[PDB]
């Protein structure tokens, strides 16, 4: 007896009514820019499948970021490209400025707009209550947009949210794990960073959807308002679910498992133990209380739910009273 099927309760059939070309990334034909337009300046970091450089566009002296892709399935590169082109211009979505390659070796690279980021390990220490509300709202705009365009990000975490704080400018980056949502599809659960993996991933429930990103977002919120990063700190994927259970409680976890007829690894129920659901107020201390409000705790509570169908959508989240003062500020006459 296998697990009960599931489908997204929003944007379920966005890709269904799109032209095949929209989601059939395998058939996408890349339009290549010119490699010689860019000069590498400094290495910023290294992914498992890429190397990331600060660069300059020499035709206009603008800073950019160049991500050189290591040898990998072309299918994976084409998926990231198609997704970035589909979402280009969307609110707080990183802009893919160009796609280039060594014309002889064919080694390809993605070129992005530059964000003058403050590393989150430094920045979050200094964020005010209003700053958190504001940037959470910006992330929600990006997620509602990509979800409405039929795409799951699947790697929401502080490292993938670039913030130029003095310009109050936020971009959601690294779309390398993102995928098109098709109802009934069984997806790879090996996505997202350990600390931001939703319960569905940790229990190997493959028929997940956009709501995975809302779990990850709730993990970020908790880490910001409680000044504990990451909030759920497991030592491996099994222990990650234990850390969640110690806060959300084991009864609601086993209710979730039961509802979807999920078969848990035998090892789990010995390490999961029995835990009451904790009040979110328990994590409020003198040092973080200026970032916590009844509205913050109510909002967080509505994101961090075992049942993916029970989590707020990005659109529902933007309606929450937590964002009242932010929404007025955004109401811009310009
Ligand atoms: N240096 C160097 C490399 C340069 C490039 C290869 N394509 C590119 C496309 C646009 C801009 C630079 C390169 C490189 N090629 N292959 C790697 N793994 C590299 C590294 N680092
Ligand atoms: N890593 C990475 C990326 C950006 C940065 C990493 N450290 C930084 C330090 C200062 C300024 C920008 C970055 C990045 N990855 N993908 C993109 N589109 C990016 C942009 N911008």
């Amino acid at each position: 007896s296998g697990p009960v099927p599931s489908r997204a309760r929003v944007y379920t059939d966005v890709n269904t009514h799109r032209p095949r070309e929209y989601w059939d990334y395998e058939s996408h034909v890349v339009e290549w820019g010119n490699q010689d337009d860019y000069q590498l300046v400094r290495k910023l970091g290294r992914g498992k499948y890429s190397e990331v450089f600060e660069a300059i566009n020499i035709t206009n002296n603008e800073k950019v970021v160049v991500k050189i892709l290591k040898p990998v399935k072309k299918k994976k590169i084409k998926r990231e490209i198609k997704i970035l082109e589909n979402l280009r211009g969307g609110p707080n979505i990183i802009t893919l400025a160009d796609i280039v390659k060594d014309p002889v070796s064919r080694t390809p690279a993605l070129v992005f707009e530059h964000v003058n980021n403050t590393d989150f390990k430094q920045l979050y220490q200094t964020l005010t209550d209003y700053d958190i509300r504001f940037y959470m709202y910006e992330i929600l705009k990006a997620l509602d947009y990509c979800h409405s365009m039929g795409i799951m990000h699947r790697d929401v975490k502080p490292h993938n949210v670039m913030i130029d704080h003095e310009h109050r400018k936020l971009r959601l980056i690294d779309w390398g794990l993102a995928e098109f949502y098709h109802p009934g599809q069984e997806y790879n659960v090996r996505v997202a960073s350990r600390y931001f993996k939703g319960p569905e991933l940790l229990v190997d429930y493959q028929m997940y959807d956009y709501s995975l990103d809302m779990w990850s977002l709730g993990c970020m919120l908790a880490s910001m308002i409680f000044r504990k990063e990451p909030f759920f700190h497991g030592h491996d994927n099994y222990d990650q679910l234990v850390r969640i259970a110690k806060v959300l409680g084991t009864e609601d976890l086993y209710d979730y498992i039961d509802k979807y007829n999920i078969e848990l690894d035998p090892r789990f129920n010995d390490i999961l133990g029995r835990h009451s659901r904790k009040r979110w107020e328990r994590f409020v201390h003198s040092e973080n209380q200026h970032l916590v409000s009844p509205e913050a705790l109510d909002f967080l509570d509505k994101l961090l739910r075992y049942d993916h169908q029970s989590r707020l959508t990005a659109r529902e989240a933007m309606e929450h009273p937590y964002f009242y003062t932010v929404v007025k500020d955004q109401a811009r006459m310009g």
